[PDB]
């Protein structure tokens, strides 16, 4: 599914993802407009690692997920990748949780850096009621 703006504001504030390991939800929200569009069945195959990256936050197989067809990768997140494209992002959430555990935080995700960081990403929550 395409989630609305402030429909997605929502619901990750309901999981919990409001400041989870100091960052807060307009940066989450920065984060699938630029990964996904805030579409949960996105994918984005890799031809030169040969791993595919999944669902709204477009977590990367080879460290993040199992797909089976990635060859040497882990599954930090011990999840099937198809768990990241469903309409409900529980486990996709749990994943990007995961992911930000790590030293990078958020930084994991280039998009991020190259759309988010030093940038006012206020704009993302307003009106949301979040």
């Amino acid at each position: 599914k395409d989630f609305e703006r402030c429909e997605l504001a929502r619901t990750l504030k309901r999981l919990g993802m409001d400041g989870y390991r100091g960052i807060s939800l307009a940066n989450w929200m920065c984060l699938a407009k630029w990964e996904s569009g805030y579409n949960t069945r996105a994918t984005n195959y890799n031809a030169g690692d040969r791993s595919t990256d999944y669902g709204i936050f477009q977590i990367n197989s080879r460290y993040w997920c199992n797909d089976g067809k990635t060859p040497g990768a882990v599954n930090a997140c011990h999840l099937s990748c198809s768990a990241l494209l469903q309409d409900n992002i529980a486990d996709a959430v749990a994943c990007a949780k995961r992911v930000v555990r790590d030293p990078q935080g958020i930084r994991a995700w280039v998009a991020w850096r190259n759309r988010c960081q030093n940038r006012d990403v206020r704009q993302y929550v307003q009106g949301c009621g979040v």
